[PDB]
């Protein structure tokens, strides 16, 4: 299924979340280029303002477009699930605040690869950084830590993403994240994903939504 991945490749990602007493929806088109690790996407929030900052939900919001040189193609689980595709789960703790607990499938679906997610977050405060937007526009550089469990016959994950607040606090997210195949034959060894990200705005587009741009790249060998 790597095979799948050179070449550009259309996206789709689906969002329905709930956060506290409120629900939205979002929806996101574009390409990724796995052979250079990179990604373009437009984000729409179609149920109105988001109840959440835009870079809370990033990470929720297809793995399978991180680079992998050619010396570490043996261990690149998340393309070798495809087309059938993958199960990922995550549990999102915000330090002194709420969680986000998400369930999603990725996995193609004719020539187009597509994140379908679903998202619970809990006990998030009211005037804390979530709830009352006080986080700033953009996204930190991450390490993603990533091992073999055979026992679900996947992969598991975990990492810290660092959330710059607007008066130069940082908003910790710890992330929990394990990965399961849903057809058959798929194990690395323990490396892991620098990541980056930059946001931005259409200037032109009236419904909120995110401008992403996205590089990742394995490394550990
Ligand atoms: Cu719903």
């Amino acid at each position: 299924g790597e095979e799948l991945f050179t070449g550009v490749v259309p996206i789709l990602i689906e969002l329905d979340g709930h956060v506290n007493g409120h629900h939205f929806f979002v929806r996101g088109e574009g390409e990724g280029d796995a052979t250079i690790g990179k990604l373009s996407l437009k984000f729409i929030a179609t149920t109105g303002k988001l109840p959440v900052p835009w870079p809370t939900l990033v990470t929720t919001l297809v793995q399978c477009f991180s680079r992998y040189p050619d010396h570490m193609k043996r261990h690149d689980f998340f393309k070798s699930a495809m087309p059938e595709g993958y199960v990922q789960e995550r549990t999102i703790y915000f330090k002194d605040d709420g969680t986000y607990k998400t369930r999603a499938e990725v996995k193609f679906e004719g020539d187009t690869l597509v994140n379908r997610i679903e998202l619970k977050g809990i006990d998030f405060k009211e005037d804390g950084n979530i709830l009352g937007h006080k986080l700033e526009y953009n996204f930190n550089s991450h390490k993603v830590y990533i091992t073999a469990d055979k026992q679900n016959n996947g992969i598991k994950a975990n990492f810290t993403i660092r959330h710059n607040v607007e008066d130069g606090s940082v908003q910790l997210a710890d992330h929990y994240q394990q990965n399961t195949p849903i057809g058959d034959g798929p194990l690395p060894d323990d490396h892991y994903l620098s990541t980056q990200t930059i946001l931005s705005k259409d200037l032109n587009e009236k419904r909120d939504h995110m401008v992403l741009l996205e590089y990742v790249t394995a490394a550990g060998i």
